[PDB]
């Protein structure tokens, strides 16, 4: 039993696919422990959310894009719930991403691409307590 | 515009129809505002919202229905939304529900229907202060 | 609890809707006691089935297009599973059927029209008595 | 067998609705025999097409929102095909459209309401003869 | 041409996904040539059918299951029907089902994974004439 | 930003598909920059079309398929468009065709397998001019 941070990012409200997305992971059968809704997320919450990223050059256009628009924290949990949802989630690559999985199918963007999911034990329990502290 | 009180009840969680009863609203392009996730919603804020009914055979039934399970609250937006998300969902009971709105495909009982949805202007006004004070 | 007889006629078979019929009933929460596939009904059942029409203008191309491909017999159960399931069935002409019924979204003929839902209480034990003795 | 007009608007572009609204008419088993697709349509044709309302308040804005993106021009053919896409499109005004229509699913607008149909088998000849000369 | 034997799960009914289960492979254009539903099925049929599972770990675990509740079973025929549908199936194991697949977008566990496909021509032979005598 | 060439090909109409197959690149926010109907394609254009074929033994078969019935000519723009619908197209073979792609989801013949994307810049080039000269 684990437990995985899921953002449904700005892009998932401006195309309406917030429940598009949800759907695919409650159709999974993981359960939502918890959810926040943000009409917009401070800037800085999304810098250290991205802290990793912090020297990378789309650094500053991914923290406009986060903040471009709403956004819903979710802290869902089930067996191997971090490796599984990332898997349905898609790799961020367009070129890459799998028919089938949320970017996959819907995402056309690096950037612009709909939904975050935690990539590891270690990195879930860190972004579960920047946006649920 | 308008704002309206929806609740997705726990039979939708149990059942899984969660993103299945949001889907609707947003493909009808109405705006999440608020929203906020409940594990268990305190039973008193269920009571206030439910005040109307608490002399109503089935209040108790319809109260522990209420908690026995999580809910989510979500205020959406749009022009005319309180009459407009009502239409979406249906007559309370299953004998009267059309085929098209939500309790039409897929609600069966009278208790046990999914979604709530404020009936008017002022009770919108109401449960939203109840949910979102 | 109710029991209804429901036949899927042989052009949703044609058309590929065996399973968006069954599911529009099975989303709705009715569930499945009985079930038969035929790869091609005898016509005696068939005229058993539709005895109130046997003088009727159509009898003839009704009972041919009946046996013209396979069909699927099926007994469902819930509260008021026979008056909910031909509201979700839709009117048999095709002027006349509501979007949001099996027949007002996809039928369009006042023949194959994809379904048979048991009309009574009575009919229903009928229907039930030939297609599962 | 009759052939209709319909118009696939530019809020159904901008929503990436054109394929829900399509498969909704093809699901009801209705034909393509002509399709045109107007990366902008010619203000001269749409000033035609609506005719009638030349006079009315919501003129100006109504070709102006028509030109406002590209729209599909399709001609249907089904038996009964002008009154039968009429009732899957729905009412124009968002207060009166019913849940399982086009409109009643998907438009919140009386002006942005996804697709036009023919209302008459005098108006379908003659809408059919401007966008497919 | 190739016949293989399906068994839609007792987990796919308690979650209501028969529908989705059988639409997928109805989409996929394999016909069925059998279909038998069974409220229970006896427990010695289910000990054959996994006959080569008898020495696990999970065999009464498994066993146990498969009687929960019901299960239809389905001959398909195709085209290298057997190979076909155990690719849409997907992977028993969760860590592994790939999203597209019915267990990669529906199932979250090992041992409830709502759908058998026959694995090879020649246990298709067996299980057909295990559950179709 | 690339331009490709799609043909939905004559059993998607057949099938009742079309829709179904636009949506999915609509869904992944690919744009029409010009789109043909064809009620029958000339031959010509087909031979023209599938000219690096031309020796292959199932060329006239291929041929014949394809003036079967109606097909719609699409010409989509977007990053990568070439390289990303080919890869929500799937591989030609149903015996390879990954579920979540088109043909992986919905075809089941090697010949008959709903739609074309063109392969490369250079194939792209070139079919664009066939079909829209
Ligand atoms: C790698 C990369 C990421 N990003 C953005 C989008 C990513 O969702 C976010 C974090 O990157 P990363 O953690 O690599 O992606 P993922 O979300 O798949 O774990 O940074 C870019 O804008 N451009 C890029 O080249
Ligand atoms: C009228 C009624 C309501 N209820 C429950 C279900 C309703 O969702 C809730 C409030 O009733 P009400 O406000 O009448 O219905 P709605 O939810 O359609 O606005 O009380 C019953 O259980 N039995 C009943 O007879
Ligand atoms: C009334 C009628 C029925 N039928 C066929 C189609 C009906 O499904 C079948 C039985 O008719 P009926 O019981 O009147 O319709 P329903 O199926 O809606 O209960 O007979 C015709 O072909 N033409 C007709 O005019
Ligand atoms: C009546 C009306 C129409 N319109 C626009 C939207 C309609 O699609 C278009 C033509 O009106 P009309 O032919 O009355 O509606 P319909 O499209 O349902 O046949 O004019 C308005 O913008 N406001 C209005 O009050
Ligand atoms: C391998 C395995 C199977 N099972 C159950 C679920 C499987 O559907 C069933 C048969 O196993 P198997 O034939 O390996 O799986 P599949 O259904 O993918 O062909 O046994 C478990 O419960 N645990 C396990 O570790
Ligand atoms: C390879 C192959 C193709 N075809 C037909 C179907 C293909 O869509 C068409 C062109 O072949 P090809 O370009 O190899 O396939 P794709 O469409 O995946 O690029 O020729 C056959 O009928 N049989 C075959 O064995
Ligand atoms: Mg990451
Ligand atoms: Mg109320
Ligand atoms: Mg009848
Ligand atoms: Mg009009
Ligand atoms: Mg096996
Ligand atoms: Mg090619």
């Amino acid at each position: 039993l684990q437990r995985t941070l899921v953002l449904i990012k700005p892009d998932a409200f401006e195309r309406s696919l917030v429940a598009e997305i949800m759907g695919r992971i409650e159709k999974k059968n993981f359960k939502i422990v918890s959810m926040k809704f943000w009409s917009k997320a401070p800037r800085n919450l999304i810098e250290q959310h991205y802290k990793e990223h912090s020297e990378q050059s789309y650094f500053n256009d991914l923290c406009d894009f986060m903040v471009s628009g709403p956004i819903i924290s979710i802290v869902y949990e089930g067996t191997d719930a971090i490796s599984k949802i990332r898997r349905l989630q898609g790799n961020t690559n367009p070129l890459a991403s799998a028919p089938g999985t949320i970017r996959g199918d819907l995402a056309n963007d690096i950037g612009e691409n709909l939904i975050h999911a935690s990539d590891s034990e270690d990195s879930a329990v860190d972004e579960i307590s920047i946006w649920f502290p």
